[PDB]
């Protein structure tokens, strides 16, 4: 495989937003209390990932979450519509790295997201968010 960032550090989370409206936002699932919440993704080398909660509510919850993750923190505000890639990485805990499609202001792209949760830490956040070219 390419082997983007399979193994490496990461840096510090903070929180997630709250403030500042969006416009428009698309169509698959409705959320339960607000925020995004995350799931247990299972250990796997760079492609074994099943994604068994595929059904639509999870993957939303950890695309969004993830996209928001780093779209918060600073980038700009935009709004995914849907996962197109997942996979499964072991490090310190459980990575999983999903790309998913996202848009601004009609401006559509796959952008890709890595997310990492402990089980002995108990913590998980966003690594790193890579844009692709389109899906």
């Amino acid at each position: 495989m390419a082997d983007e960032q399979p193994k490496k550090p990461v840096p510090a989370a903070e929180e997630a937003p709250a403030a500042e409206a969006e416009a428009e936002e698309e169509e698959g699932l409705h959320l339960e209390d607000d925020q995004e919440p995350r799931e247990h993704p299972i250990m796997g080398g760079i492609y074994d990932a099943p994604l068994n909660n595929e059904n639509g509510f999870d993957k939303e919850d950890l695309a969004r979450f993830a996209v928001r993750e780093y779209n918060n923190k600073n980038n700009a505000l935009l709004e995914f519509v849907r996962v197109v890639k997942a996979k499964e990485q072991v490090v310190s805990g459980m990575m999983h790295y999903l790309t998913v499609e996202v848009n601004d202001a009609g401006k559509k792209k796959l952008y890709e997201a890595k997310v990492w949760e402990q089980v002995w830490m108990n913590f998980r956040q966003l690594q790193e968010f890579t844009y692709l070219g389109d899906a």
